[PDB]
Parts: structure tokens; C-alpha cells; sequence
């Protein structure tokens, strides 16, 4: 709809920006308040930094995925500098929350209640047909209840097909990336449940890089052998071995993200 008639647009006036949480290439995330009571997320566009059409085609893929599991849009300025503003989350990224001093006590029972809360989110966008392919701990936010959500949809997209094909010159983080995916440039669902399981490691470990001490040459190499991410410090068995499904060859024996959210919710409530 036209931003006169449209139900996120607001007036620029309505926002204070306090304090910066990012700077970037592309721009910056900034805490602020709506309507001088509101805490609030804004992420401003560096004009020319990149397309305003694709800064903004984020936020319009957040219109339609609304779910508590999943960073919620709040509005947007589309006059420049341009604004999207979303929900607030008060203990930021997940990878970087498991660093802190509160972060490094949880409990492995609080981390699989953290597994299955992203597992949950994921099951929503699995059932909507869409596709993230950007899963990674450092895009699951926590709030300040240690509830966790879904973040940075840039990637995400309508599957109306089984798969996606991206370009051929598109590059992806390989560590995270399915096989399929770094291979054929090919995202299903299934590479989503494959980048959950390196996330999962993240998880477990506190925010470690997944594969340690290997180059992404190694783990290409390593990976092709059948072998995988080798057992991390520390994790109970049960859970490895949940992140061994996700990390089956063929996409379709992977299992679904409603399994997984079943599964680990079982671990949560038996810790
Ligand atoms: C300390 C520090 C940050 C926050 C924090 O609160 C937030 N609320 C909503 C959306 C957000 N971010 C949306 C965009 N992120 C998604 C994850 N990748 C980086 C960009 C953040 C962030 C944030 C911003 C930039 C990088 C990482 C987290 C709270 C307390």
C-alpha cells in the first residue's frame, strides 16, 4: 500500500534515537523510544550504501511472518535516511549473551530451552514456506526475560517451490551453509535445519566458531569424508546426536523443525 495509507508508515518525529548498538557499511541499529515511551530497535540506511527497494523489501517480508517466536516489525520511515523499526531486545545476540558473566551460568537445561525456542520460530517460518538462510546465533536475539526470537530476515525468502536457487556468484558463510547450498547455490528448508545444527554447537559451547581449528577448505574436505563437526566440550550426547540428523547428506532425511522444537523441548522438561 502507499505510505499515506499504509499501517506502518509513521512520522519520523515519533522516534528518539539514545544510544547505538551497531555501525555498519550499510548503516546502523540504534535503541531508542517511540512515542517517548516505547523501547524501540531502528535501523537506519547509509544512503547510497546500498538499494533503499532492497533495505526495504525486509521489512515488507516481515509484514507478512507476525509470531511472538520472531523479531516483531513495528514501522517504518521510508523517506532518507530510511527507518525500520522493530521490537526491542533487551540481552541482544544470542552469540554474544552466552559470553556474559549471566550468559556463561545458564544451565544445559536453559540452553536446550533456548534450542527449542529457535526450533519453534523455525517451524513457523517452515510452515509459512519461507526460508532464512542467514540461521546463526549471531541472528537470534534475547530479550530481557531470556526468551529468544528470530532475527535478520535480509536472506529470507518465499519458497513457492520446493528450492531456492541463488547466484552463482552469491557467497555464504561456508561453516553454517548446507552442503547443497555451497554446492548448487540450492536452500530448501532443509539447509535452514542444517545451519541449525552448527547453531546448536554455538549453543552448547557459549558462542564458540563452529569446526575449531579448521579452515573452510578443512571442513569441505572433512565433510565429503562423511565425518562432521566433531563432538564439542561438554555436550551432552542426546544433543550431538540431535545435531547429526540435521546434518544428514540427503536434505530430505533431515528432520523438520517441528521435530526438532519437539525433541529438544522433551530435553528441556527430563533436565
Ligand atoms: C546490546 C547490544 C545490542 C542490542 C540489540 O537489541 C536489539 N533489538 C532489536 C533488533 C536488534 N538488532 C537487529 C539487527 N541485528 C540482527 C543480528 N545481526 C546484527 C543485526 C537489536 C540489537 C543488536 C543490534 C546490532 C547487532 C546485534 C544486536 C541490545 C543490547
Amino acid at each position: 500500500k502507499p505510505w499515506w495509507e499504509d499501517e506502518w508508515e509513521v512520522p519520523r518525529e515519533t522516534l528518539k534515537l539514545v544510544e547505538r548498538l551497531g555501525a555498519g557499511q550499510f548503516g546502523e541499529v540504534w535503541m531508542g523510544y517511540y512515542n517517548g515511551h516505547t523501547k524501540v530497535a531502528v535501523k537506519s540506511l547509509k544512503q547510497g550504501s546500498m538499494s533503499p527497494d532492497a533495505f526495504l523489501a525486509e521489512a515488507n517480508l516481515m509484514k507478512q511472518l507476525q509470531h511472538q517466536r520472531l523479531v516483531r516489525l513495528y514501522a517504518v520511515v521510508t523517506q532518507e535516511p530510511i527507518y525500520i523499526i522493530t521490537e526491542y531486545m533487551e540481552n541482544g545476540s544470542l552469540v554474544d549473551f552466552l559470553k556474559t558473566p549471566s550468559g556463561i551460568k545458564l544451565t544445559i537445561n536453559k540452553l536446550l530451552d533456548m534450542a527449542a525456542q529457535i526450533a519453534e520460530g523455525m517451524a513457523f517460518i517452515e510452515e509459512r514456506n519461507y526460508i532464512h538462510r542467514d540461521l546463526r546465533a549471531a541472528n537470534i536475539l534475547v530479550s530481557d526475560t531470556l526468551s529468544c526470537k528470530i532475527a535478520d530476515f535480509g536472506l529470507a525468502r518465499l519458497i513457492e517451490d520446493n528450492e531456492y536457487t541463488a547466484r552463482e556468484g552469491a557467497k555464504f558463510p561456508i561453516k553454517w551453509t548446507a552442503p547443497e547450498a555451497i554446492n548448487y547455490g540450492t536452500f530448501t528448508i532443509k539447509s535452514d535445519v542444517w545451519s541449525f545444527g552448527i547453531l546448536l554447537t554455538e549453543i552448547v559451547t557459549h558462542g564458540r566458531i563452529p569446526y575449531p581449528g579448521m579452515t573452510n577448505p578443512e571442513v569441505i574436505q572433512n565433510l565429503e569424508r562423511g565425518y562432521r563437526m566433531v563432538r564439542p566440550d561438554n555436550c551432552p550426547e542426546e544433543l550431538y546426536q540431535l545435531m547429526r540428523l540435521c546434518w544428514k547428506e540427503r536434505p530430505e532425511d533431515r528432520p523438520t523443525f517441528d521435530y526438532l522444537r519437539s525433541v529438544l523441548e522433551d530435553f528441556f522438561t527430563a533436565t
